């Protein structure tokens, strides 16, 4: 039976309308902090400088408390706003610092000192930056190929990596204090006359100093609270602030013990993170698998103030932003930070792992309903019923939570990729759906977002584009007298420019490790202190690089069509496809007909299924052949984030009959209106896809009509299909059920409806905050019933 | 017979004092332009920055051709003087500018203009060089044993590395072009998507760049050349520039065929070398052997002609000049830059190598009679006569040239140290008596020198000096009762020391491969194109690190008397030598008179050549520890060039009987006035020394009154005296032979003797150009007959 959502506090209704009343803009302090302390290190090594850096700017950056907070900590003293990181780029913002305030979504407010400020941080770091190295590091033909809109190596380009799960536990339990000895034990180790081990002393003393420097940030809230605390009359806030005094004066330095020390310290680990870089899909992770022993031997904490300081947590969260250029902003719409946490699943023992937090995590959604964090859930083949049951109940909420993940393939599919058993089993998810060992892995899980569409698009035009020869000279398609003639142009255009993607990453990775190594982070991931070098060096135990294929239905649905439309049954010439193509369908709807009508993908058609399967197989293989810096091996993922709409918008007219400029589909969702035969029929068809090849995840979309999740048996239906998907091999599934209605009229009337929150692709957003062009590729995705 | 020596063409003459006329002094053109072009370079790799900056300064530094000249390039405007590097210090400059035209000795002239342009340099450079980063990279422990008066690391730390002889050989086989080529093969055999070949891509891009460099700085001297002949009326004299400019315009590129083409394209290598960096000891090495084919070969040239040509190489050697700060001058006295040539020898078959170049260097020396180049002689054991007797010939001309170099203990004391047989066989001498493969070292062959005397000092006072604790707490010395706890401590001092020695050397080490690695001198040397890695990075075939022990004589005696008058005859305690030693036997000459009484090194005494080569070795062993990041070996050197003098005045009264601030002894040469026994028996004693684990080479001064040289029988009693120090297996040996009345009558009058030239230690100067210290330490020396 359905149980319901109990009611959160008062307090948690403040709190939450603090976020969504705040007007998100770029404040300058921290770039001018590191600008400060980078001036005068120049003679230090990098690492050296970024702990330094990290100490200044944690010494000296404006803290704030705000009113009926339990959990303290913001990053910005204007709420949901975002901080500068010039060490990455910061052209893009100086050449933006007067549009930022006009943008239909994502809009940032600046204060005219903030620009007047950030004069002097654009004239230093000039050709200081990360992105300048890297861009110094790639060959002219990788350079060309990055800028030929087939793929983008933008994310950590631009803006800091991220993309990992750092050892909360382990920090939770020894606090800073214990990762301060723990180098310093390592220190004593590595006395030796080896040369080898002068550069290791560099990095384990930076790791100090930035430990010391958290430290020193968590005192500044304790002294600020007591300061606080002695200008309030209210008995009960007083009190209340007196304690957030107590416990940041423990957690400062020590492990915690109870539970509010728990979530405190969690919070101050996540935001330092925040601090020392801007890369985004910082993942919590398994919170209910590292919370749960602070939750259980807290014998005094009533569940209804455990609840209350997770929904606390859950408030900030959705604190942190990040401001982003105005072309990568389309591929992260609506102020995403993509902070991945997950409940249940199973232990290292493989048995079930689901616990009270895992539940209190499902609740703090309803509690709260904003876009972060990116909730998700395990499911295996023990899963409790009534835990998957609170998951559908969750759904039926309409949040787009939680996103369903298996571990029946993502187990399997991680051991592949050199995981043990062990540390497989204990899995979370990163941003969106990329599964890793917390605590243990570089990742570099959302390193470039890559076109399949447009391969498809070249395969038919010989690598020609915008009167350039921009990829290879492959066989003229009007030439072409079998479909396998057509496979391997695809086949010879994929290669050559994922090999550039993937060398390019590389260049940024080198870029990363030789003017940004993180003494702070790397801290706090295995392998870095012993081996004394940072993750950005290849400390981490496991490592990885991960580019993303976007437009798998699209390449399905247009492979089948060339196949069947042309090859087989001979309907038009390959000049004549060519044509029209270029034509944009332009007085050949006929021709477009004949496309539109082919089999599509989603409807549980072998025929088309298969060439989906195929055709992103193809990328897939091309991906695995290369390997990163750091020793670590690339794997490809099926996920947009909300590039498709974007890179639709640089995409031809396609072989599916899809016109010029629409958007490509998301993750390895069927394309919208394509799939006609019912949701489950959709799953068996995005099934038949290897999804354990794609280990860096794949996203699968379906939004389904209210009246479909309505009482118990709707419970039992979305239970149902998830469990056949993934029976069958599924990866992920999640759900947006929303009425259509409320979104048109969210559109219409975006100060009426300032808390709709939507699922886009991986993560959930306040939908008035999107452009009205992922607004409608939202609205317009198909709508199924059970 | 002696054949006496030819005469050198009157245009020698000129040349010759154009360079003793000139008023050396500190030029600014490189110091802006590195300024300029690392201004552009902010965003790219630390390799490339090298390779553009070196360009922008060959493209744009100032280019003279002198009168007369037959062989041009000019590192300077100013004759004898130098430019300014401060991409590895510049402080030290900024500091001293307005007084260098007030030293006693190696004075330097420098403009005013010079000095105000050099201010944007101070302030560009700022926390940019080679030195900060090694500094930073520096434990505290490090840093003050640094600052202890015991070693200077100054040598890499203020300036650049060099000690090397390129490939010239291969260099003139195929000239810039084929360097390039090779380059740009590599580049293709690289080819792939491994990321371990993008830095290889940038060291390779960047030789080429450098090389491009180089042929376009060449033909800008063609370009001057002509430019030149086409004003002057003298017809000669225009067939002269005329044919410079022909010569110029084919060695731009191509090698040489010629022996004239032989000639300029060799000094275009060299002086690329120093513009690119200040590193000194850039020797010539072997150039009998890699010249000696273009002399033969051309079937054109006169004797005279050729002879004319290698005149005018000398004095070009003579133009290259190195500003070094107040303290480092003193180790380095009288303009040095150890440019060292060395002639004869055997092949890689083990023959006899000399050659008609072999007797025209010897001739050299005698036309030109200038400091530079170090000339030298590989004598083994079927040296021809005839060549020892010329180079005996030599000697008499009290130039102090050539040194001798014992083919039969260095040869194994290569292989000893991992060359193959065929390549210790080719060695050539770096700087001052460092021997090394030329084409495939980096050798760092004066990477410190380190005050053995401060040892026993040390050793004497447990570790305590100028009221602070500097070194460890050895046993106190008042409470010793045997000799063997002497030499126990003294080990524990000197392993203290040499292990920060090393280590600080590691540090500078790592901080020139980070900051400046070098593209251009890289790509002459073996491996490196290869293996796609600069010099600094490890790409030599044979690395090596050759830290000095200075006061070798001064520790023999001083132990010597410890263990006679101390322990074994009890002639005094050990407190009472302590106090006395610390008055610098003040009112306790009677205590002074029995330690001076005591055997002396240099008199074929066994008990004290014993403890000297045990002394010694004790250094030696501690040094054989360390390994360098390069993956190369520290191998020792015992050789002081003028540091001994400094050294003396930093060290307290020692127990040989020496008083406070005295002057070291030089090399392993005996204490003045102790060799009272004449040279055969300071032969012997020396010869005692382990000169085989000394691989970095050690250095014997004798000096012999004119009388022991006169006729026949002087020279070969000369010759007899090598021969019987060689075949007991001592290093190597040089004579001053000069009228002691000659250096006083030049320092009372100076402009009346400018060309007077005397050996230092390792390399000859301009008597009058020395400071007055050294100067008396060289007067003070012992003075021989046969």
């Amino acid at each position: 039976i359905s149980k319901g959502f109990s009611t959160q506090t008062e307090r948690i209704n403040i709190l939450k309308a603090q976020i969504l009343n705040a007007k998100p803009c770029v404040e300058s302090e921290r770039a001018i902090l590191i600008t400060e302390s980078f001036k005068q290190t120049e003679g230090q090594p990098a690492i050296l400088r970024r702990a330094l850096a990290l100490k200044h700017i944690l010494e000296n950056i404006p803290i704030t408390i705000r009113d009926q907070e339990l959990i303290v900590g913001s990053l910005t003293k204007e709420p949901r706003s975002s901080q500068v990181f010039p060490e990455f780029s910061n052209k893009w913002l100086q050449d933006e610092l007067d549009r930022l305030n006009k943008r239909t979504g994502d809009a940032f407010q600046i204060s005219e000192e903030s620009k007047e400020k950030l004069k002097d941080v654009f004239e230093y770091w000039n050709g200081k930056t990360t992105s300048e190295l890297a861009t110094s590091y790639m060959t002219e033909e990788t350079r060309e190929a990055v800028n030929c809109d087939v793929f983008t190596v933008g994310n950590y380009y631009y803006n800091g990596v991220g993309h990992v799960s750092v050892d909360y536990g382990k920090v939770l339990r020894v606090g800073f204090n214990g990762i301060i000895n723990e180098a310093k034990e390592q220190l004593e180790k590595n006395r030796s006359i080896d040369p080898d081990f002068i550069k290791k002393e560099k990095f384990l003393n930076s790791v100090i100093i930035s430990c010391e420097a958290a430290i020193t940030y968590v005192n500044r809230y304790a002294k600020k609270a007591k300061e606080i605390a002695d200008n309030t009359s209210d008995a009960k806030r007083k009190a209340e602030l007196n304690e957030i005094a107590k416990i940041c004066s423990k957690v400062s330095g020590e492990g915690a013990k109870s539970f509010y020390e728990a979530c405190q310290l969690f919070w101050f680990i996540h935001a330092i993170i925040n601090i020392e870089s801007n890369g985004h899909s910082i993942s919590p992770a398994r919170f209910d698998q590292y919370m749960y022993p602070y939750y259980e031997n807290d014998k005094n904490i009533t569940d209804k103030f455990a609840q209350e300081l997770i929904d606390c947590i859950w408030i900030k969260l959705n604190d942190i932003n990040k401001v982003r250029d105005e072309i990568s902003t389309k591929h992260f719409g609506g102020y995403p930070m993509y902070q991945n946490l997950i409940v249940g699943g199973q232990n290292s023992e493989g048995k079930d792992a689901t616990n009270k937090v895992s539940y209190m995590a499902l609740e703090a959604a309803v509690h709260v309903k904003l876009p972060q964090p990116s909730l998700s859930v395990r499911i295996w083949n023990k899963t409790p019923d009534e835990f998957l049951l609170r998951a559908a109940e969750l759904t039926r909420e309409g949040l787009g939570l939680p996103a369903y993940y298996n571990d029946e393939v993502i187990i399997p599919a991680l051991v592949s990729r050199g995981l043990t058993l062990e540390d497989a089993r204990d899995y979370g998810i990163i941003g969106c759906v990329e599964p890793q060992k917390p605590g243990k892995t570089e990742g570099w899980h959302d390193s470039a977002f890559f076109n399949l569409a447009r391969i498809v698009e070249l395969t038919i035009n010989s690598g020609f584009d915008k009167n350039k020869q921009i990829g290879p000279k492959t066989q003229n398609f009007e030439e072409m007298k079998s479909f396998d003639e057509f496979m391997k142009a695809y086949k010879a255009q994929m290669e050559y420019f994922v090999k550039h993607m993937c060398c390019a990453d590389n260049c940024i990775d080198i870029a990363h490790a030789e003017r940004a190594p993180l003494p702070f982070l790397s801290s706090m991931v295995d392998n870095c202190i012993g081996k004394g070098k940072s993750l950005q060096d290849g400390g981490a135990e496991y490592n990885f690089s991960g580019p993303q294929g976007v437009g798998v239905a699209n390449i399905g649905d247009s492979l089948v069509a060339v196949k069947k439309i042309v090859f087989d049954e001979n309907k038009i010439t390959p000049s004549e496809l060519k044509k029209t193509l270029n034509n944009d369908f332009k007085n050949s709807e006929e021709i477009q007909a004949l496309l539109k009508n082919a089999p599509k993908f989603g409807n549980d058609i072998d025929e088309v299924d298969n060439l989906a399967r195929e055709g992103a197989l193809v990328y897939c293989r091309e991906v695995n052949k290369y390997t990163n810096p750091r020793g670590g091996n690339f794997q490809p993922g099926l996920y947009p984030s909300s590039i498709n709409v974007y890179f639709g918008s640089l995409t031809g007219a396609t072989p599916d009959g899809r016109k010029s400029g629409q958007p490509l589909a998301d993750g390895v969702s069927p394309s919208r209106g394509c799939d006609v035969s019912g949701p489950t029929a959709a799953c068996n068809s995005v099934s038949k896809l290897d999804h354990f090849i794609a280990s860096n995840g794949t996203l699968f979309n379906q939004k389904f009509h209210p009246s479909a999740l309505k009482g118990d048996n709707g419970l039992m239906n979305l239970s149902s299909l998830i469990r056949s998907y993934f029976d069958q091999k599924g990866f992920h599934v999640q759900f947006n059920v929303i009425d259509k209605k409320i979104l048109l009229a969210a559109q219409k009337n975006p100060e009426k409806y300032q808390d709709l929150i939507v699922r886009v692709a991986g993560y959930s957003a306040q939908f008035i905050s999107l452009d009205k062009s992922i607004q409608n590729d939202i609205i317009a995705r198909t709508e199924h019933v059970m």
